[PDB]
């Protein structure tokens, strides 16, 4: 009802389920939906299928470089969550490193409000090494892990609550 | 199991359920599973969304173009049924008025096989005369229109096994 | 004075009169004014030159495209009058058939209110059979067919009023 | 010997024949030839295939739009006959349909010579009821439909002699 | 009757009036009329809207670049009277300093013929006092300077009469 | 506190400043900030440089040009002070000389508010007479002309108070 | 039947006939058919022209460059015989020379079948010695010279028997 | 003979010898040869250069995107052995934090067979402390790190035959 | 008086005397005079330097191939000399072996009024075996080669007279 | 011998003599030779006809630009004369107003050597009596001027001496 | 005075104040200094307004692209000190895991001098747990992290006199 | 040791071989070297694989064209050798022919130092009446022609020598 929930797609073909979540999200009671894509998302999912069912911002590296400021860092603020989902093996080793190099992970490295993150992967990666780290190191940050998405964006409300 | 399914997909948002449709289509029975795009429906579903799913041709009026021939003709002939949902106001009317100015007209007006269309459009459209004459004209060509979606892929799938 | 009123140009030449109608009606009661543009519009009116004169939107296709969601749409609901003067024969010939394929004839087609017609056409275009035909069937529509420019608007205006 | 005749191409394969047929015609009594592409006529005869048997104008959308002004119609007005040969589906059934938005249906629409048109589509189009209605519409506009080419050529010539 | 009129047009919405202006005059006496555009008055007025009322040439500065020679410095000298209407406070800063950066200044610099000159622009700048100064320098060459259009380009008439 | 300031920065390496300036009056008393390039301005600035300080518009020729309107007149109608630092020679000749071809000169040229310039260049130039006219012209028009950056806006805030 | 016959066009206006040359190889014995372009062939023949007639490959320098590999030298090797109609000078004169600078000369330089040349020119050209002596030069290498077009694919399918 | 092995190539001036190795490979006993490129190393190899030699696959980020799909973990899951060479730090640094933002470091990632790096840098690179940590947590991955061509691609085809 | 004469100019730095030499020709008794441009001979001459000079054409490869047809073959055909001046190495080795792949060399070999040939190359070529063999090819066509530009268009003139 | 002499060249055809004039100059006594040109001398003059003349450097707006820096502006310095011929009505015109902005106009206001200018228009300009006054300003800076080549470079070098 | 110093620019609004260090150390000691910049930092700063103060290099990824060879790593070397400032998060956090994939990142890994570092990012990130991790590994590097300008820049020359 | 060698590239895949060849060179005695690519060598070799060792220029035409003057011209006398390996059947038959239209054979038909040519095709144009010809002109030129790479430069250093 009063909750402003961010919602961050990677370049994984499961975003494309980005606006049936936003409506879910839309038809119920989220206040203010954002949406945020990785230049790898956007291969998958176009803003303008977003759009109608998100009453906030729809947000790209692109769009954020042209329209000036930081929007995006705004929008965290802002935030009583941020959920990625679908969050690919890219994208979380760049937030396990502090490596954010576009506005999906500048908005999760700036916000302060429960962060809820669904990885997706083949599971010939899920279990290589490096990405049990980075889950390890995703996890020190205080975020949430929701391995291996409406259960997902349950958990982001409860979270947004208090 | 032995059908050859094309799926079209014009410029509504609805397209977006695109993929999940490829998906469920291919995690059944389906054989061969194509699909076309209208230009304005480029807007809403990409290309990359959809090639996962589809082991057949994902075509647009580029996509043809470049590569010469009418390889969607021959999909055409080659498919037991042919789908077009979500159906715009504008692709209707171009089929009800014999107009196949772009591939997935062409597929459409080229196909013996049953072709199931699902209208979808504001109801300010739907009960404006003009849509009706057009709803009228295309159940004359023997298409099966589905007013007001796995409820449509259930009945080309029928039509398909005769 | 409380009236939204929405005024559509066509590829016509005479559609270079927009920004000079926009100024009457400005110059005049009506409290918001909006204009749409077909593609062919713009080669003969720039939307520079409507700007001044327009306290609402002046939508083109690639405006409304690089926005995102259907704001024309929604301008049609808040329409009190939709005018469409200049109108084309090819947007006729659309309208008619009820083919909208760009935001001018999208915006007529999502209109419950009044829509004032001025076709503008060689009288070789004219009296052709499929002319007449498409003014009969913008007739059975609802639609005003103003045959053969202020006139027109005051008639729109009048229907605005109920 | 007296005669301007224009000479339409569709965007069919058929239209590469549209030099042989300039050369037949200027190899023959025609005063004045000219030709007319449609864009997708473009991607199977190029301007500069034909120039060379062309003693009036080669016309395309682009040609028009950079010269400014209505040569196309000037043209019509000038012409003893107009020729569509070959006519698509799409073509038949924008004429049909009052639908000239192009430089080739505008020349149609806008002459009062005899019109000779010369369908060609795969017989799984030439029967749809859609198409049967449109060369009913043709025809009713005055047009000679010459179904199912220096045979249609002729006829054009026979009736531009009045 | 006998008369060659060139109508220049400056970077201002007034400019818009140009084809309506153009139509009055070729709807009258006028033998032959030219137009040009500076560069800025090409956001308000296309070239294609006044190609049909002009029997003359419209000229832009990329059109006579791409054409070379010195095609309106030709029409200056074929002209009996040169109108800037509206001109711009830049096109009169300009013409006031000789500094002909464009087809217009130019051709106005190159003509010998009757100048009348329609400074349009916010009286928050017609009172300035470099403005002043312009419009001091421009009458000391001889120009008709209009303060503050049919009226305008009547007085260009009877000038070009002697 | 209440003021409207409007900065412009000329194509002189010294608007690299900017930012910083436009943080000395946001970081202070002033109310709404809008900033103004010229486009040589900007090969040495960058609007998201100034974005960020800047709670007003940051205007260039092209964002002026594509949103349509005049929004940098209604800004100069709204400010309380507009300063040129740096003023360049060429920026200084132009309004002296009453050639606002660009948006920081049409600013100046609209404004009825204090106007306070800044003159940098090699003293080359500025002990050049055509220069020296110019501030004698620039003078005549009642601007500030500050030979030879923080103190030229304590001088404009000043003026702005009144 | 069994033959693998590749046609090459090059920048003369006789190139046009490539389809309907196609077409009858096609709608004969051929059982392979590859053709190849020149880039001056490019501006009177398509490739989407050629394409339907053809059950090889359309070869253009473009084609092969950003396919890699050498393609059209593999077909060079499988071909029973090479037919350029028309040949222009230049590529005659490359020929003649050695100076496989496009995929037409590389093919015809790297065939060891039977090559069947019908040279197409203005006979101002013909009998300049410089042409003369390149026919010398190509008859030296073996290739079949038809001076002065369904003959000159007789006598290629005749020599690719043997 | 029976292997399939993927050869990946690195933004290092070395990888030039990428062509000379795939010769060597394919001038022995390998069955199939793919090549995978990031976008730096396209600086220093063509593809153009590598398909030649390859019998398999050759894809850059850009092949892979346009083309759809996942044909790069496809061509992971088909390798016997994966080997980088060169591997520069940048490479190195990504595998090592799991961040497969291009198209080589998603088939490492995906891979399930030996993988083999072969390092190549200034020696001020290779003692920093953070190459030395990845090259740590590379070889905990099992990748076998080659510090400091023709042994490492020995050691790669042992590995492969188990 | 009553001549027509082309003038050819080559991707020699000496073709910038292009604009003076057909100022002396236009400056005298020659009635059309023509110019062609190889393609290098652009970066050194621009076509807008030699319009005001040339009566007639002014032609490159791209003003041809956009314009259509071959203008340039009829002005060989209308031209009672030629001049090649200053003609390269490049532009007298395609002429001596009969390779026209540009406009130039297409009005030389279409040309049956004398040739009048300036070669112009550092003495390290011109005593090159190589061009002395293209020499004696050129003067063997009945071209005059003057070795080693006044006197040239003498002689041109003198042979244009018979 | 001793002296650096910068030549500007304006947007007039005259300045095709510049690569003429630079070789009068290099071919004699000069040690420095340096050359700019405006924008619009482009159209007449292309850089690479002047640099084989040229031992100093050839600056246009878009050279000085990328290279960033004033390197223009150093060259004004290290001149012992500039002269711009032809000189324009607008480059006098910009010149005698203080309106620096291109970097012709620039290397004339910032340079301290001797300035010799050679006005090249139709006399239909140089009576205007706004072209006398700039003359005078031009004067009146110390410039100068000749009215109405070898002469003005001889009257430059002689300045230079001292 | 005897120092080379290498300073580099982060995608922070920080590196607005780029110009003004470097006009600081250049009116100072340092003998040459160099600028490098990474992508996103060229939002914020451009290099022509570093050019004028900075005496050596002003490196960004495209001019070290075109340029070839690898100048920065030149650079790198002969360097006494290199100070990143502003170091963005996504910088130190390339840094500390050895990912140096543009120039600034790859020079700060070549440099065997001291490596200043001054981190600017909101608390928000400063207090993340994966950026704490990256300041330790950097400062295990041996760099000196300067938490939280012209201090920093003191720090480096000191360390550069050893 | 104190030789200037020039190597030229060509459009054959054993240009990849380039860097290598350029490293053993430089590996060597050999004083400057440098590298001259055809347009088609650039398919197979990049400038910045080369760069690294080459401590003269790497050439190719659109380097020289945008540098002006005649770089490469200086080059070829500035060698001692200039070696062409591979050389393609087209750069071959170009310099037999003296058609210098790029600057790898602008280089060799300038140079009178020992030219070495290193002659790769496949047989079935090595055997060609035309290609055989050809060497017997490239020998007759005085050029060594080395039938049929590190032997190759052994015979042009020690020519080098005298
Ligand atoms: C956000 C958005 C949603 C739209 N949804 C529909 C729709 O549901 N049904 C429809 O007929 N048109 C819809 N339109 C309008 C069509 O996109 C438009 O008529 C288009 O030209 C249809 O093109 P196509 O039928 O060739 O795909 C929508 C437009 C926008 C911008
Ligand atoms: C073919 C041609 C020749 C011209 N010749 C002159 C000339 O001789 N003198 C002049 O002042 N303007 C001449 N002009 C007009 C100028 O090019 C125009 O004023 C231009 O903007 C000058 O730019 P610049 O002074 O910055 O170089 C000519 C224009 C054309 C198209
Ligand atoms: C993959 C490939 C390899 C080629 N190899 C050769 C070759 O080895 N020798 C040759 O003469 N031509 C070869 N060619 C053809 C040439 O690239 C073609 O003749 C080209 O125009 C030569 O241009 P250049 O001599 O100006 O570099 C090859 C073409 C391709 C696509």
């Amino acid at each position: 009802g009063q909750l402003t929930l961010t919602m961050c797609l990677s370049g994984s073909v499961s975003s494309v389920a980005g606006p049936h979540m936003a409506a879910w999200l839309s038809s119920a009671g989220v206040g203010r939906l954002h949406v945020a894509l990785t230049p790898s998302a956007q291969q998958f999912v176009t803003t303008n299928s977003l759009r109608p069912f998100v009453n906030g911002s729809v947000l790209t590296d692109e769009t954020v470089w042209s329209a000036g400021g930081a929007p995006h860092v705004r929008i965290a603020a802002e935030s009583d969550a941020v959920v990625v989902a679908p969050a690919t093996a890219a994208t979380l080793g760049k937030l396990a490193n502090g490596i954010c190099d576009n506005i999906v992970t500048q908005i999760v490295m700036a916000a302060e409000c429960p962060v809820i993150l669904a990885p997706v992967m083949n599971p010939a990666m899920l279990a290589k090494p490096a990405v049990r780290r980075n889950l390890d190191a995703l996890r020190a940050e205080g975020f949430v892990v929701a391995e291996p998405f409406r259960s997902v964006f349950a958990v982001a409300l409860k979270s947004a609550a208090e």
